[PDB]
């Protein structure tokens, strides 16, 4: 209901994972496939009863957002691996507040996701198809609106046009977790001064994935 840090945690878990996956494609061009998936039905889903419904219901559909956040909110150097995840996550939170702020932008974004069932109807989420139709909204609706994500990796990797569509596809569903994000509250300054108690419920819910341990 009103405006709580399990909800905001979640939805940040799904920009964080959006990175993540954008980073695992760029170095090595493979990523886990069972957080795609998540992620890339989380744009196409428009039943949303909850914040976790988004992600399908499942909080272990989250556990890769949820470990890179612990990172993106904690470690922050300015070098090395954690660095493009922060710059990442960044770029993707202030692209989406270029999106809601520009007239007209998110009902040409939802009519085009929307328009996905044309493809859909013959191809299933992971073909090469979809993943050329969901870049394909990703670059005509959203990045000329701001400053582009500098993507970096292994340049020869990042040559291949279907990593490139699975990048832009992966984008698309970060900028999907930041609309929601805001949505549940939260936002730049909830960011800055509700940092800890993000962290903690992060952890809580890793800890609850995992009595194992
Ligand atoms: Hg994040
Ligand atoms: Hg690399
Ligand atoms: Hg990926
Ligand atoms: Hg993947
Ligand atoms: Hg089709
Ligand atoms: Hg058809
Ligand atoms: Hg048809
Ligand atoms: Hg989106
Ligand atoms: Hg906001
Ligand atoms: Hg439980």
């Amino acid at each position: 209901g009103a405006k709580n840090y399990y909800d905001i945690t979640l939805a940040l878990a799904g920009i964080c994972q959006s990175a993540r996956l954008v980073q695992q494609l760029a170095h090595q061009g493979h990523c886990d496939a069972d957080a795609l998936h998540v992620s890339l039905n989380s744009i196409i889903d428009m039943n949303p009863s909850s914040t976790l419904a988004v992600f399908g219901g499942s909080e272990a559909n989250l556990r890769v957002g949820l470990e890179t956040l612990l990172g993106v909110l904690n470690a922050s150097s300015r070098q090395g691996l954690n660095a493009e995840l922060t710059r990442y996550t960044l770029s993707l939170m202030v692209l989406e507040r270029k999106l809601s702020s520009a007239k007209g932008a998110l009902d040409t974004l939802g009519n085009r996701i929307n328009g996905l069932q044309r493809q859909l109807e013959h191809f299933d989420l992971q073909s090469e198809t979809l993943m050329s139709a969901m870049a394909a909204i990703y670059v005509d609706v959203i990045s000329p609106l701001g400053p582009r994500i500098q993507v970096t990796g292994s340049p020869a990797v990042l040559q291949s046009p279907q990593v490139q569509a699975k990048v832009r596809a992966t984008l698309l569903a970060g900028i999907r977790a930041a609309v929601l994000w805001h949505q549940v509250g939260g936002g730049r300054l909830q960011l800055m001064f509700s940092r800890n108690r993000l962290t903690t419920q992060a952890k809580q819910i890793l800890a609850h994935l995992t009595p194992e341990l």
